[PDB]
């Protein structure tokens, strides 16, 4: 550290890493980039892939939401106990990313006409995570192993935003439901999730959720 | 017999990079081929974590997700940077490669006819970041990150190779990426693999488009 998050005024792809930093008692600065400033062109041109989030860890500058998650996971010890668990953590995170991409596609490019098919396909997209929990200590701990990992924060956010998109989508999944309640009750995380810093930001940037 | 097993369709696709990595690192593995016919039966698909392939086995460890397999081999074979900082940079490159691969896959499988012209026009802007990364790493004379090969190099190399097939000459605007492809492709073990029937007789994608 110190840490700096450069992003638009939305939860979006920074929600998970923010929950991670908060829950881990880490301090960070938020560099809010408005759409007007972004349309100016300067910042965008300076970004490796022309996109945000941009992240600063001391003299290290990173791009890509999952790179930031993996970096924090690596440096803060939120990546499993060994190589085998690290691979499982990646497997979970990549699955979370795949569904997040589908969610993003729906939200920004086909909300009106595609929501119905998306919601109907949702149960089948969520079950893999319920299954993973079922195979790990009866789903009483974390998504991988017995310690929290960066994938837990990413999965938690994925679940929270889907409950908004399709209320009750976790009702058929007891382990996932209990998991969300358990993680959300962690002291620092609970405080962060209740803060206006989180609550007063829209999930996405187009007013849809 | 070998500790590694690759379960995939009869295409290069999302297994091309990990196969190059394994071959170039002198590792032995088994290929278990899944026909579209067997896939349509449904049993295997239902048994896959996210209902998709590739599926990878390392002893009794069963993995899914192409990038998870790349990171796993990167971790276990020492192709993930020399320190924590490099590891993050390697991830940054791989995520960038994955982003473009996703766009490539979308074009190939869902909008080849009507979307190819636009895709090729936007291609230079999508490749530039990698040229930039090379330019900032020892003049682009070594690898994408640091002075040692990483799993991201194999993924990037594949990305570049398939784009040369899609848009011949697309690397003429990028001297470092061009020399990079030639240099890595010339690595003895990789060169042999790339020229072998095991690689050549497999199509890039599964729908006949490239
Ligand atoms: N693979 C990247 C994607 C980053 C991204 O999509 N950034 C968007 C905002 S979040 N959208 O769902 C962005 O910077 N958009 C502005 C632009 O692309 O000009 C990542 O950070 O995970
Ligand atoms: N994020 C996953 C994607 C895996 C994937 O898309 N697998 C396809 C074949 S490769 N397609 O570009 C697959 O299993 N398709 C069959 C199906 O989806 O029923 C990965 O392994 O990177
Ligand atoms: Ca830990």
């Amino acid at each position: 550290p110190p840490y700096t998050v450069v992003y638009f005024p939305v939860r979006g792809r920074c929600a998970a890493l923010r929950m991670l930093l908060a829950d881990q008692g880490q301090s960070w600065k938020e560099e809010v980039v408005t759409v007007e400033t972004w349309q100016e062109g300067s910042l965008k041109a300076s970004c490796l892939y022309g996109q945000l989030p941009k992240f600063q860890d001391g003299d290290l500058t990173l791009y890509q939401s999952n790179t930031i998650l993996r970096h924090l996971g690596r440096t803060l010890g939120l990546y499993g106990k060994d190589q085998q668990e690290a691979a499982l953590v990646d497997m979970v995170n990549d699955g979370v990313e795949d569904l997040r991409c589908k969610y993003i596609s729906l939200i920004y490019t086909n909300y009106e006409a595609g929501k119905d098919d998306y919601v109907k396909a949702l149960p089948g997209q969520l079950k893999p995570f319920e299954t993973l929990l079922s195979q790990n200590q009866g789903g009483k701990t974390f998504i991988v192993g017995d310690q929290i990992s960066f994938a837990d924060y990413n999965l938690l956010d994925l679940l929270l935003i889907h409950e908004v998109l399709a209320p009750g989508c976790l009702d058929a999944f007891p382990l996932l439901s209990a998991y969300v309640g358990r993680l959300s009750a962690r002291p620092k995380l609970k405080a962060f999730l209740a803060s206006p810093e989180y609550v007063n930001l829209p999930i996405n940037g187009n007013g849809k959720q």
